[PDB]
């Protein structure tokens, strides 16, 4: 049974040369982990979570440390994971002061009845988890300072994973520091259901990056896992959503795709998407459209 | 175009003879509310939030006044509206002590850049807006009350056709008796609490929120009519989908973009009502269906 790990950072580009190798690292070591547990026996979700940990903890990417600042200069966390046997799901949205939003996502789908909780509550359901605050400070990164005074001065005028495990089962993991210069409580793709990702045994999981509110509009990730359901392959299911985003409501972004037969790809229709893929002990990556590495993994 | 409103209120158990009657007067002046928008040539989004806003009103229905309580006996609230000429959409979760969650949501529709707020941040948006507080003791009903005690020692929507073609959803709720502070149901959710599309139609749901969030429950039953399907067959489809699959029971009113309409649901009951053609449809249980005229 040949498990499969994809993993996604947010479209990026452009980016320095020297930027461009600590993303390209930050990816092998996220889909080196998610392989890992994968090659171990480890579920498809602890698979996704533990690829996306990884992209948290790594201050290149938009989502834990490395989060985008809203419109005040602060870190808010979008989170999502979901487990393609039974539908089990979590999500949290508006997080502060904690390292891993996607571990608060899998706490809300293993520990309560529910599988989404929001700012306060999510806040205090991760004090009665024994979940360590951390100063929202030690979120922060210099890059996402100027980022913001950027584009609050224009204005003058989201990573994530997707596996099959040895036992055929699918997950995905998606989290987030959402848009720059957002307002204070809004809410992305990211934990939503459908939009964010979608994980079902039957058909597949997806993971999106891009513009928030467009992959809401279009509910992204069950709409790509639609095209699958209907016999289209998943490159040509990844290219109809996408399309779809971008000509109805003018919104671009990105996703992976992992089908319950084992076919995979990463797609975007934004500049650039760090991704890679870890499949029959092979490594896959890539930033820019059709310029791919391969490169064995014992 | 003949336009058509379709609401809905939460699925509800064997309830007292005069509480019925509140119930069958509330749906009848939420969709008397929502035709009346239709029939002055207002847009399926102003029908959907009229409609909506009155279920909120109403302390009968869990929405605004009357929305269950939380685990600290507390009214927090969540709420999304869809527009289906561009997707263009609005949403809030754990919103608290204000009246109207439906008209936060149309305000994060219409006046930010965004499409969902959540508590502190949609709270400091009202504020700014200009929404007035309201005390949270306002929203809490005395039958709630007695439903948390009840349940600790143990949600409304609508759907528009214009006249212009334009298809709406609106949904509104208290979310769950005894739900954790800040749990986020399946009504603020595009997709599950409902979906809009002037190429498909417009569905707004009720239920077992985290069912529907896991399956997708309105955009799923828009699927089923993409793929050929009644309204009828695709509501069955879905719902049936999601009682064998998660275990959910629910319900959910659907309005194709050619006129087609119909409420279903796989729990007890769910109040309905549903105008068109200058006549008014309702119902509670399984075929108790009344038909009455409005000029
Ligand atoms: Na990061
Ligand atoms: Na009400």
């Amino acid at each position: 049974g040949n498990p499969i790990v994809v993993v996604h950072g947010g479209g990026a580009g452009p980016i320095s040369k020297d930027r461009k190798e600590r993303v390209h690292q930050g990816m092998v070591r996220a889909a080196t982990v998610g392989y890992g547990i994968l090659r171990e026996g480890g579920s498809a979700v602890d698979a996704v979570e533990g690829a996306v940990v990884a992209l948290e903890d790594d201050p290149e990417f938009n989502a834990g440390c490395g989060s985008v600042l809203n419109t005040n200069g602060e870190v808010e966390m979008d989170a999502s994971i979901m487990d393609g046997k039974d539908l089990s799901a979590g999500a949290v949205s508006a997080v502060q002061c904690i390292a891993n939003p996607i571990k608060l996502a899998r706490l809300v789908m293993e520990k309560t009845p529910h599988c989404f909780l929001t700012d306060q509550g999510a806040a205090q359901f991760a004090a009665a988890m024994g979940v360590p605050e951390i100063p929202g400070e030690k979120l922060v990164t210099e890059r996402n300072k100027k980022r913001l005074e950027k584009e609050k001065h224009e204005k003058g005028a989201t990573v994530g994973a997707v596996a099959l495990d040895c036992k055929g089962n699918v997950a995905y993991a998606t989290s987030t520091g959402g848009i720059v210069n957002k307002m204070v409580g809004r809410v992305g793709d990211s934990p939503c259901l459908g939009a964010g990702g979608y994980a079902d045994n039957d058909i597949g999981a997806v993971s999106t990056t891009g513009h928030g509110e467009s992959i809401l509009k279009v509910n992204l990730a069950r709409l790509t896992l639609f095209h699958i359901e209907q016999g289209k392959t998943v490159e040509e299911a990844a290219d109809l959503s996408l399309g779809y985003m971008k000509s109805r409501v003018k919104g671009l972004g990105g996703l992976i795709v992992v089908s319950k037969t084992g076919d995979w790809v990463a797609k975007w229709t934004s500049t650039s998407m760090p991704w890679a893929a870890a499949k029959d002990g092979k490594l896959h990556f890539g930033i820019d459209p059709d310029d791919t590495t391969i490169t064995d993994l014992p």
